[PDB]
């Protein structure tokens, strides 16, 4: 899978057939149809530097790994019960700076998105475990504004270099991406899947309301990665992001 044109978000379904399921993620937000929810408690995240283990180029994107075999950096808050474990965080993106983000709110798309990925600690044992579970992952969205450089950002942007090619793997280490997050954690949260293969509408989602400021250099940084192998060709990473999805039915909470 991919997203070519030959592999892409349209030639998922002949091949993942729950991408016409009916808890596909992204979706947009129509805000005159959200519901306020007095059950849900703000949002908590507590994570720890030091859990930080690695940057990875994973071809279509790449990701920032934690470690997750205790509860040192968690979710809590917001629609859940339990305690959710920090394991990812990464990115997405598009072909230009009008519309790399996943999730539309309004129908007005980003530049780009962060998605910071957490799984059910609590209730399973492993994030295998966790994956296809409906209450399994819980995943945190933030739209990403094209103006100002992001200091934040850079200290990852930084990290490229030495994961240029696909599969290429570097150290990463020290890391709070709560840094990465807006000054308010006022959210919306709906029950989705996964955006990209395996697909799993296992995610409950958290889209914070607020932007964080991307600059139009720093997207072009995303896209000097590379989808392909070291020594084969250069095929730079343009877009990452599934179009929007029908709700059917579903219902988008505001936490205000
Ligand atoms: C850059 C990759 O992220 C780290 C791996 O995260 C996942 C692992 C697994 C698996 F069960 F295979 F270990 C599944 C998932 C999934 F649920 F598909 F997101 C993520
Ligand atoms: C290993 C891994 O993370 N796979 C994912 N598949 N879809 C994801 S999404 N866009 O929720 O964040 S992550
Ligand atoms: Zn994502």
């Amino acid at each position: 899978w991919g997203y070519d044109d030959k592999n892409g978000p349209e030639q998922w379904s002949k091949l993942y057939p729950i991408a016409n399921g009916n808890n596909q993620s992204p979706v947009d937000i129509k805000t005159s149809e959200t519901k306020h929810d007095t059950s849900l408690k703000p949002i908590s995240v507590s994570y720890n530097p030091a859990t930080a283990k690695e940057i990875i180029n994973v071809g279509h994107s790449f990701h920032v790994n934690f470690e997750d075999n205790d509860n040192r950096s968690v979710l809590k808050g917001g629609p859940f019960s339990d305690s959710y474990r920090l394991f990812q965080f990464h990115f997405h993106w598009g072909s230009t700076n009008e519309h790399g983000s996943e999730h539309t709110v309004d129908g007005v798309k980003y530049s780009a998105e962060l998605h910071v990925a957490h799984w059910n600690s609590a209730k399973y044992s492993s994030l295998a475990e966790a994956a296809s579970k409906a209450d399994g992952l819980a995943v945190i969205g933030v739209l990403m504004k094209v103006g100002e450089a992001n200091p934040k950002l850079q200290k990852v942007l930084d990290a490229l270099q030495a994961i240029k090619t696909k599969g290429k793997r570097a150290p990463f280490t020290n890391f709070d991406p709560s840094t990465l997050l807006p000054s308010s954690l006022d959210f919306w949260t709906y029950p989705g899947s996964l955006t990209h293969p395996p697909l799993y509408e296992s995610v409950t989602w958290i889209i914070c309301k607020e932007s964080i400021s991307v600059s139009s250099e720093q997207l072009a940084q995303f896209r000097s990665l590379l989808s392909n192998v070291e020594g084969d060709n250069a095929v730079p990473m343009q877009h990452n992001n599934r179009p929007t999805q029908p709700l059917k039915g579903r219902t988008v909470r505001a936490s205000f």
